[PDB]
């Protein structure tokens, strides 16, 4: 399952080139609404695949999906439960999405806040949950009660990463409403320059 | 690198088990002193092949070293900076250990809070340069300075995680010294069960 989700996730970061390419080059050439909205819901469409594999591949092995080891090291620093932390990449975009309008404005603030708020409580309950395997692991004729307890814990933690990811893709999706086609694109493509330069300084450090 | 750490700890895996399996049997058939050191010797020795093992491995890659992604799913539970925390390994092997005179006594309870306070300032440490690194790397015409800082960042990283396995590998030495053979013999004992019993449990979770 991870093998196969590792080879998914390649093609995928091939495809997601292409895509962030395919929007440089149409800014670039102020090619209008209709034609760019394709290529802003092209790359929308793109990251829902991403949640998708990403599903399969916690339900495959939740802990090396939590690792992050399937990223490049430098994208491991920025890492909250499974993903980045979408209060942090709203900061990221903010400047290549503006100018916003005041209600655009008030709208993304209070995205970044209730995902933060969103991001604080899903970590709480995770560390909870971590402190608490820490502590029943350590006290631990074999029935099958162990093996179906691993799996209950199993579920929990998948559960969270799947939250997570869920937070990021309603993010994700409420920028797509609140901003305009070309803010849209603009900020896409800063996101994906952004995920492409992370990626190109692992290569530094590796 | 890492590829042949991963071979080498799979092979180190077999012959721990045989080093423990060694002297299980020779505290039954109640050996004398000499005969039962000389398994004593030879786990610290195998012990010590870990640490060597694990140096190189932090040299080849020092984020999967630390990930813990080369051990089983439940160890990783108890991981600090790298391997296990000394401290805590000393509260396992305790109960076998004993019965101990007033003396050593205190020297395992002094040498379990050395190794508290000294596991608690390298992860203060670890946190300081690792909180830098991710505020350097957000704000991050290439003259070659981005490669030559990764590097330098890679051999702090890399001291902490040896710092950690000289803790670890201390403290196995000053209890070889505090203990007779057969308290040692039982403490090891002890402890390759504790090893054994987490991996064991992690292929119910797996
Ligand atoms: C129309 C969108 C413009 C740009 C919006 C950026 C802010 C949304 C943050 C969520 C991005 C999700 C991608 C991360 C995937 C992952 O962590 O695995
Ligand atoms: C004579 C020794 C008796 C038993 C002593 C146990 C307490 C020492 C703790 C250090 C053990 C080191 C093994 C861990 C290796 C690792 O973390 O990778």
């Amino acid at each position: 399952g991870i093998a196969a989700f590792e080879m998914e996730y390649t093609h995928w970061l091939e495809e997601q080139n292409r895509r962030v390419s395919e929007i440089r080059t149409a800014l670039q050439a102020h090619i209008g609404d209709i034609e760019l909205k394709m290529l802003v819901d092209s790359c929308l469409n793109h990251y829902a695949n991403l949640f998708r594999m990403k599903a399969d591949a916690a339900k495959a092995d939740v802990f090396f999906l939590m690792s992050g080891m399937w990223r490049t090291s430098t994208e491991r620093f920025f890492q909250w439960i499974g993903g980045f932390r979408p209060s942090e990449l709203l900061n990221v975009v903010m400047p290549y999405v503006e100018p916003l309008t005041d209600q655009q404005l008030l709208e993304v603030r209070n995205l970044q806040q209730s995902s933060q708020q969103a991001e604080e409580a899903l970590s709480q309950g995770l560390d909870k949950l971590q402190q608490g395997l820490v502590e029943s692991i350590a006290i631990q004729v074999n029935h099958g009660a162990p093996m179906a307890s691993a799996m209950e814990n199993l579920q929990a933690l998948e559960s969270f990463v799947n939250q997570a990811d869920h937070l990021r893709q309603q993010t994700l999706q409420q920028m797509s409403k609140i901003l305009t086609t070309r803010q849209a694109a603009r900020g896409l493509l800063a996101l994906g320059e952004y995920f492409h330069r992370l990626r190109a300084l692992s290569s530094l450090w590796a």
